[PDB]
């Protein structure tokens, strides 16, 4: 048994405010969280907007520098946080967790959830 990621299907907030795209999952005895990715789409290609890993928290993209937070203090909570919505924000973001398991392996969850954008 891997772990469940567990997420909306959609989510609206409301223009220039802030929201919240829940991803949790319950951590399982022995897996080890290695790699954190948000992503959205742009066109056909997705692209990462986000990305943990053993060097910390990485938002490369300008445009989402100052804007971004993922959780970090509850074991399991990916959750991403958008200050300040903007209309191009609409789009389908995907949360992509990977784990070291037990047995050695890598194994890798992601799920997809639209956010609409309300004025």
């Amino acid at each position: 048994g891997h772990p469940t990621l567990k997420t909306p299907e959609s989510v609206t907030g409301t223009w220039k405010g802030d929201v919240k795209i829940q991803c949790i999952y319950d951590p399982l005895r022995g897996y080890r969280q290695v790699l954190v990715k948000w992503l959205v789409r742009h066109g056909s290609d997705s692209v990462t907007i986000f990305l943990r890993d053993s060097t910390g928290d990485h938002i490369q993209q300008a445009k989402y520098r100052g804007r971004l937070k993922v959780s970090h203090k509850v074991p399991g909570d990916v959750s991403l946080q958008i200050n300040t919505l903007q209309m191009d924000d609409r789009n389908h973001y995907t949360c992509e967790v990977t784990w070291q398991t037990p047995d050695g392996n890598q194994v890798i969850r992601d799920k997809i959830i639209e956010l609409r954008v309300r004025k």
